[PDB]
C-alpha cells in the first residue's frame, strides 16, 4: 500500500544523455544509435535570440561548429539538419547503449517522467503532466534545454518532450522529438504566455479511485449523477468535460472497488462545493490532477 | 525555475538489483562486486512469520536453496551469511556495473530516493523522507522487500534503506544495508505500530525558502521571533525543536533570500496559527516537511 508520485526508473535515458555545444551556447543532447537530437535553438546568438531565422543560421554553420561530449570521449559530428525545431546531428559512433525506443506524441492530461540534465549529465528524475494548455509544472534552471521525457512499456522507451523554454508564469514548454512545439509556442525569446489551464478531470476521479483502494473513504457518498448534470458542475469549477471514452478508461478501477464512474462523480461534486474542511486525500489537501488511471493502475496493484 | 518532488537519476542502483527467491519466497536483492543483499526473511515460511529464529532456519539452509537471478543469467550462490536482518549471499561472479558506493544509516529528517523493484525489476522511483518515528511513507506491495532507498554524490551511490515491511497505519519499515532497522521494529509478522509522529521542522523552513526563491511571497511578514518562543509554538502544533544546528543549516538558504532564519520562523508561525485561507505554497495546500536544506539547494541554484 500506499501512493506517491513516481517516474520511471531513467537507466535506459541516462545512457543516452550528451553534451552539445556550439558557440558560447551548452545544453543537452539525445544520443540513439549514430544520431543525437537537440533544440535547435543552440545555434542561437544572444542578439539573435529575438527573433531568429533559422535556415540562415544554420547554412552558416560547419560540422566542426558542434561539440558533442559523451561523458569525456568527444563525438565526432559528420553531418548535421534540422527538423522543425530539433537539431539533428549525425555522428560516427553508435550509442552502444542505445534502448528499445519510440518517439511519440502525446495528448493533454497524460503523463511522463523528465530526466533533468545539465552538461549531460542527469541531475534528477520526475513526473509531470502535459497540462491542456501545453504547458508542463517542471523544474528546469539554465542549461536544462536538451531534457526529454519519456514513459517505459516493458523495455521500450517512449520519448515525449524535449525541454526548450520557460514561461513568464514560470511553467514550461517544449516540443515532441520530431521538434514540433506542444502548444502555440515559438522557439525565440519573445513575450508568450501560457492560456488559462483547466483540471484534468479524468485524472482527479483516477486518484479518487486510488484513495479508496489506499483506504481513504471519508469523501464517499450514496449518491450518483450523471454524465450531463456533471458536466455542468465541471464548467462552473473549471473543469474538463468528462467524456463517454473517459469513462470507460476508468472501467478496470472502478470494478476493483465496486464503484461505478458516476457514483464516483457525485463525491467529485460535493467536493468541489464544500471543499475538504480540514481533512486529506492521499496526503494532499488539493485535488490532484497529475495521475492518470494507467499511473494508478501500475502502482496500485493490490 | 518550480519545485518538484525529485529522485537521483537511479541508473546505478538499477544494475544492481536481482531477484533472490528461497522455496516460495522471492524478493530482491542488492548485488554489489560478488555479495548479494537482501532481507533475511527470505528464507522464512508462512507459518515461521509468527516468531522465527533465523540462526536455526539458516543453519537448516544450503547454498542451493538460494536462486539468484541477474535478469536472465542465473547466479551461483557460493556462501551464505546472515548479519543482523539481512542476509549475504556470496555468488561467483562480481557484478560488472557495480558503482562505487557507501553503505550509511541515516537520522530521522533525512530524505533519500526509492527504487521500488518487483522480481528484481525495477517498478519506479520516488522520493522518501525517514520520519521521526523511523518510518517512511512508501509506496510498496508484496514482492517489494529488498528495494533499496540511496543517494548519489558525484558519482558515489549512498545507500541507506532496504525496505522489509509494512505497518497497520500503511507505511512502511526497514533496515540500513547492515541490517538493523530504523526504530524498533523486527521481522516477524506481529503487531507492530509506528509511535506518533512530529513534523520535521528544519525541512518545512527549508520548503519555505524553496517557496520565496520560486516567487511565492504571500506568507512573508515584517515580525522576526526568539528561538525559545519558537520552539514554545513548535511544541504546541507537534513541530521538532529547532535546534542551532538547523539555524546553521539553513544559513545558505537564508543568505540567498535575504531572510534571516528567525524571520522565516515567525511566518511559519503565523501560518500554524491561521493556515492558508484559501492559498497555496509551491502548489500546497499544506505545509510540507519531506524536503532538506540540501534538497532545496541542489533544486534551487538560481
Ligand atoms: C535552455 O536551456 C533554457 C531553459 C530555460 C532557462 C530557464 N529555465 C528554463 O527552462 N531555455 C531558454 O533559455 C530559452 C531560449 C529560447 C531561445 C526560447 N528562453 C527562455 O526560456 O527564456 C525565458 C527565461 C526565463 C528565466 C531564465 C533564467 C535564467 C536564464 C535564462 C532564462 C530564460
Ligand atoms: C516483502 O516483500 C513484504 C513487503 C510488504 C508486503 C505488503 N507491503 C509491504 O511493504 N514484507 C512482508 O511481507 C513482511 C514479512 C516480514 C516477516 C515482516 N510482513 C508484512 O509486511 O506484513 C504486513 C503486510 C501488510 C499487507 C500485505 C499485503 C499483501 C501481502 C502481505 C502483506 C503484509
Ligand atoms: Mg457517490
Ligand atoms: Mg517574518
Amino acid at each position: 500500500s500506499g501512493f506517491r508520485k513516481m517516474a520511471f526508473p531513467s537507466g535506459k535515458v541516462e545512457g543516452c544523455m550528451v553534451q552539445v555545444t556550439c558557440g558560447t551556447t551548452t545544453l543537452n543532447g539525445l544520443w540513439l544509435d549514430d544520431v543525437v537530437y537537440c533544440p535547435r535553438h543552440v545555434i542561437c546568438t544572444s542578439e539573435d535570440m529575438l527573433n531568429p531565422n533559422y535556415e540562415d543560421l544554420l547554412i552558416r554553420k560547419s560540422n566542426h561548429n558542434f561539440l558533442v561530449q559523451a561523458g569525456n570521449v568527444q563525438l565526432r559530428v559528420i553531418g548535421h539538419s534540422m527538423q522543425n525545431c530539433v537539431l539533428k546531428l549525425k555522428v560516427d559512433t553508435a550509442n552502444p547503449k542505445t534502448p528499445k525506443y519510440k518517439f511519440v506524441r502525446i495528448q493533454p492530461g497524460q503523463t511522463f517522467s523528465v530526466l533533468a540534465c545539465y552538461n549531460g549529465s542527469p541531475s534528477g528524475v520526475y513526473q509531470c503532466a502535459m497540462r491542456p494548455n501545453f504547458t508542463i509544472k517542471g523544474s528546469f534552471l539554465n542549461g536544462s534545454c536538451g531534457s526529454v521525457g519519456f514513459n517505459i512499456d516493458y523495455d521500450c522507451v517512449s520519448f515525449c518532450y524535449m525541454h526548450h523554454m520557460e514561461l513568464p508564469t514560470g511553467v514550461h514548454a517544449g516540443t515532441d522529438l520530431e521538434g514540433n512545439f506542444y502548444g502555440p509556442f515559438v522557439d525565440r525569446q519573445t513575450a508568450q504566455a501560457a492560456g488559462t489551464d483547466t483540471t484534468i478531470t479524468v485524472n482527479v476521479l483516477a486518484w479518487l479511485y486510488a484513495a479508496v483502494i489506499n483506504g481513504d473513504r471519508w469523501f464517499l457518498n450514496r449518491f450518483t449523477t450523471t454524465l450531463n448534470d456533471f458536466n455542468l458542475v465541471a464548467m462552473k469549477y473549471n473543469y474538463e468535460p468528462l467524456t463517454q471514452d473517459h469513462v470507460d478508461i476508468l472501467g478496470p478501477l472502478s470494478a476493483q472497488t465496486g464503484i461505478a464512474v458516476l457514483d464516483m462523480c457525485a463525491s467529485l461534486k460535493e467536493l468541489l462545493q464544500n471543499g475538504m474542511n480540514g481533512r486529506t486525500i492521499l496526503g494532499s489537501a488539493l485535488l490532484e490532477d497529475e495521475f492518470t488511471p494507467f499511473d494508478v493502475v501500475r502502482q496500485c496493484s493490490g
